């Protein structure tokens, strides 16, 4: 109606397609909402639940969420930056997941009380009603919000979720928002997995390499902020041929990397060049990266995330690459002096 009806009219323009990719995107949009709250230090717990009936529920704890916030965002408030503002799911793709459901239920707990908004065919039914008495919060906290929905069977071509890929996205979210508790509840299996990775992408890099021969017992790690932007990085060398480079901007992957990654690789190639008394060309990235599992994640206000084009596959934030290189190059130099891996890398020229 305005926004919900616009989304329902051309669903693939908003969720990518109406096959298996777009179906899974409805869930990823919810997880992205929880990420943005966690990124801002406003969410400590996230639970994703898949039922046998093809429904999906996400619960998040909070100290700030309100029912008025949810009712507004449910009809499109804040969607695509309009208007600029703040709130749970504000400037998110939440309204797409809701618009493209045949039914939904949203519960908001706050102040010892609970409010519930029902949805049908993408639209909230009125402004909701109290739940009295209050039903138990999935994870007890000052406040919380649950969004439960069923992808609309008249819209989507397939309705079955791949549990494995949803669990993997949850694992990534725990890594990208270190300290965030993220759970995946497979109700059918009577199974629930909890990830809590206080070591972040460093802890994740260890995981990704645990069955490989690691050349050092702890990943090389950095975590710093530049101009409001947090940069987190982990590097782990093993003695094999394969190379892995995963990069993210606000916890969405940048499959063609960009300024965040180039800052790091330029800093490392440059640290090696200096240590060996050689030139950067002596250390091409293809050589340096042999046996490397590296992860580079930048995060910050959504408006500050700028890409080279509409695919959003390549990050391009002016000044970021040089800011990272300047921060990391001297740290890599000192760090690598007495690091187990350096002679081997130095011998790669």
């Amino acid at each position: 109606g305005g926004i919900v009806e616009n989304v329902r009219k051309r669903p693939g323009m908003y969720c990518g397609d109406v096959g298996e990719y777009g179906l899974h995107h409805l869930v990823y949009f919810l997880l992205d909402v929880a990420y943005e709250e966690a990124r801002r230090g406003e969410c400590r717990d996230v639970v994703l639940e898949v039922g046998g009936d093809g429904s999906i529920a996400l619960f998040c704890t909070s100290r700030t969420v309100t029912a008025e916030n949810l009712v507004r965002v449910a009809t499109g408030a804040g969607f695509l930056g309009r208007p600029p503002g703040d709130g749970w799911g504000w400037d998110s793709m939440l309204v797409v997941s809701l618009a493209l459901s045949s039914r939904y239920q949203v519960d908001i707990w706050a102040d010892g009380r609970q409010w519930r908004v029902m949805g049908e065919h993408g639209h909230p039914q009125g402004e909701g009603a109290a739940v009295t008495p209050m039903e138990p919060m999935p994870v007890s906290a000052e406040r919380g919000v649950r969004v439960h929905f069923v992808p609309d069977a008249t819209i989507f071509e397939v309705l079955a979720f791949d549990r494995a890929r949803l669990s993997r996205r949850c694992n990534e979210l725990a890594a990208l928002a270190p300290g965030l508790r993220v759970s995946f509840a497979d109700l059918q299996r009577g199974e629930r997995t909890l990830w809590h990775l206080p070591g972040g992408v460093a802890q994740w890099a260890h995981v990704l390499t645990e069955a490989r021969p690691q050349l050092h017992p702890e990943p090389v790690v950095f975590d710093f902020t530049w101009d409001g932007l947090r940069v987190q990085c982990a590097l782990q060398w093993c003695e094999d041929e394969d190379s892995t480079l995963l990069s993210f901007a606000n916890a969405v992957r940048t499959v063609r990397h960009g300024a965040h990654v180039k800052g790091v690789t330029q800093a490392l190639r440059g640290a090696l060049a200096k240590l060996s008394g050689e030139t950067r060309g002596a250390f091409p990235w293809a050589r340096v990266a042999q046996g490397l599992t590296a992860i580079v994640a930048v995060s910050g206000p959504r408006r500050q995330m700028a890409f080279a084009g509409p695919t959003k596959e390549l990050l391009a934030i002016p000044g970021l690459e040089e800011a990272i290189r300047k921060q990391l190059q001297p740290l890599f130099i000192e760090l690598l002096r007495e690091h187990p891996v350096t002679p081997a890398l130095l011998a790669r020229r």
